[PDB]
């Protein structure tokens, strides 16, 4: 009678273990963080202990990790930084010359709207550059070709938020190392990369060494932990400025002010343990699951239904199947809301993108529940475009 | 066992916040916006804990902004006002500001950062030298003519001494008439009520302002925040700091965070139910501490936070025992029982230097130096105050 919950991509339920450790750490440390009593002692290291698991989760260091309220966050202040960070340069050297931002055209609200009303404000430049209407990954050439001597900063999603696929963050962090050679003996400043890495964290390896980053996205409930999120800095302060968004009482080295809140982030801590400990066995049942389900799809829908997802060669996440089934009565918010078992949503080339629905599968997920949404989805369409 | 009397810095979780929280991580884990059940759960929550928090001020539900915290909430105040004013002008000069001299950082920085770069002027109003209230009059001759704010807190949290907030908002709408016949735009009050909240009662038609700042972690709720803004998007504006998905109306998008929501509601409803049995606890046992310190320190204890007519929290004792080896944290640090503070503890840094804020209320640098500020809360009894004033007794001792 029981639903079938697909859309982890939007959210996930928080893993019993950080569950845990949320309720422990408001039982027990709900000291302010800098005083030596004991529940303060032990916010203190669990803050500590937590940073510690964030790091290691992307192969960075503790201290390159500032704790936030949210992705959104995160992806805000990597943004406001940039126009501080140019705004400090152009005193430094001395509406006028303006800070410049590339990104894709597929980007998460948190990324396209600040950006969109950088531009609105006529306070910075911005090109969203578009993603292959064949692959749907961007291409590395249309980002170096967009940068100019004002580009300050290249902010790419890991990987694409309708479909899964991978977008090439090595391959364009490297390339903009080499432009920023250039670049520098031209005087012109260094162009930073940033990744929202929201969708890829313990689901697939993530290693800020391997990207080649300098700001990386961290937003728990993505990876069954808390609402709260995280901002890695490649030596923040050092080898990356950080222009703070908040101003207050000094924590988090007064890059994000505010008394820290820690079982949020002991549920981040543990959350991210668990992906330390466990991502390629996570990977692995995503991907058995995601890929039976596409052989289901295809054996029922057969030639009706489009994998928007799956191309030869091209990487994706391991859990997310996009589809679209051909028909004008099967838009992508029809089809589920005729759905009685199935919990996914509208995933949205043009036709397509308005049938497209987005299935993204959990550590939890089993064939068996495969096996009931496409027959849920078999019923679904037979009610709409009806048998053909 | 150690007594704790720094509840002015934090507090613990009441057990049925802690519930509520659980409760939520559980079975409202889902997008508020979704109507399957987890999601159905979480939007159900979210909108009981905006009522609570709307009843606890006694406002209404749309007042009622969800954030990260007092910090946040604050800084969204004063980067709101910058906003409206230029999105003012535009539509037809930097805006000016008053605050008080002993606010928290989180409106002291904030504010201190505009005026570094240009972008706004302030007058940082000194309270009195006597007792430590920043003073009606002092506010309104502060008033320019492209004031469009004036912020104070509700209650300062080193000493307890409560600001004339209702008075400040009754003067200032009898300007705002006056400024109305001049075409010069009306100057909006906000207060950060951080350390009242769950102490003394707050109502915002009594209050009388425009904005208002709620910090769950002094009222035994979680570690979030919210923000009262009167008639948002209706009789005063509010200009986001952040952008993204929609929530909050998209005056604070970002996926809710329905477990500290949880939280934070039941924390507000436990306020309106009990608030006057609370302060009326608070003050028992904080005049008894005041009493006992009385009693065994004589004319060598100055209470910092008792002055005649001055309203003040009634959790709140402030104190310094004269003597050339009683420094406040000193003092703290021999003691064996009592946990208490100097002054706030985002200064816990620089525990040494006398309290810039007692500085500013006229305390003398000598007497400064050694206060102590003690903050008493739900469960303190009169027993736990006789522990740490002996506790007290041996610290003055081993170090005088
Ligand atoms: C506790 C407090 C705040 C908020 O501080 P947070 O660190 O963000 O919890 C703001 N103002 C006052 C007066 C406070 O006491
Ligand atoms: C979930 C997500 C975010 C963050 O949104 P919040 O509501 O703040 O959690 C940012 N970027 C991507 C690609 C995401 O999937």
């Amino acid at each position: 009678n029981r639903k079938v919950y697909m859309d982890y991509n939007a959210t996930t339920p928080l893993e019993p273990e950080v569950i845990q450790a949320v309720t422990e750490a408001m039982k027990e440390a709900w000291g302010n963080p800098s005083s030596s009593y004991v529940a303060g002692r032990k916010a203190k290291d669990i803050i500590n202990t937590a940073r510690a698991s964030l790091a290691k989760m992307i192969g960075g260091k503790p201290q390159d990790i500032i704790f936030t309220s949210g992705g959104t966050e995160s992806n805000n202040l990597v943004i406001h930084s940039t126009v501080r960070c140019f705004h400090e340069q152009q005193t430094l050297q001395g509406e006028g010359t303006r800070p410049h931002f590339i990104t894709c055209t597929v980007e998460h609200d948190s990324i396209r709207l600040p950006l969109e009303h950088l531009v609105e404000d006529q306070v910075a430049e911005v090109t969203f550059v578009p993603v292959s209407k064949v692959n749907g990954q961007v291409e590395v050439e249309d980002i170096l070709a967009a940068v100019r001597p004002t580009t300050c900063l290249v902010t790419i999603m890991l990987a694409n938020n309708e479909t899964g696929v991978i977008m090439p963050i090595s391959e364009i962090s490297r390339r903009i190392k080499a432009l920023n050679q250039i670049r520098a003996a031209s005087g012109l400043p260094r162009v930073l990369v940033h990744t929202d890495a929201a969708q890829a964290l313990g689901k697939r390896r993530v290693d800020v060494e391997d990207l080649g980053v300098d700001f990386l996205t961290i937003v728990g409930h993505k990876f069954y932990g808390p609402r709260i999120g995280a901002l890695y800095v490649r030596g923040v302060g050092k080898l990356t400025p950080l222009y703070p968004m908040l101003f207050g009482g000094g924590q988090e080295r007064n890059f994000r002010p505010g008394t820290e809140n820690t079982p949020m982030i002991a549920g981040l801590g543990k959350a991210a343990d668990l992906v330390s400990e466990n991502c390629e066995t996570y990977e692995a049942h995503m991907r058995d699951i995601r890929d039976y389900l596409e052989e289901r799809l295809e054996a029922e829908f057969g030639k009706r239904i489009h994998l928007n997802s799956r191309f030869p060669g091209v990487e994706r996440l391991p859990n997310t199947c996009n589809f679209s089934i051909q028909g004008s009565q099967l838009r992508g918010y029809m089809v589920l809301a005729q759905c009685q078992t199935l919990l996914a949503s509208v995933g949205a080339p043009v036709d397509v993108a308005r049938n497209a629905v987005r299935l993204s599968v959990g550590r939890s997920t089993t064939r068996a529940e495969v096996d009931l949404i496409v027959q849920d989805l078999k019923q679904a369409v037979n009610q709409l475009e009806g048998p053909v």
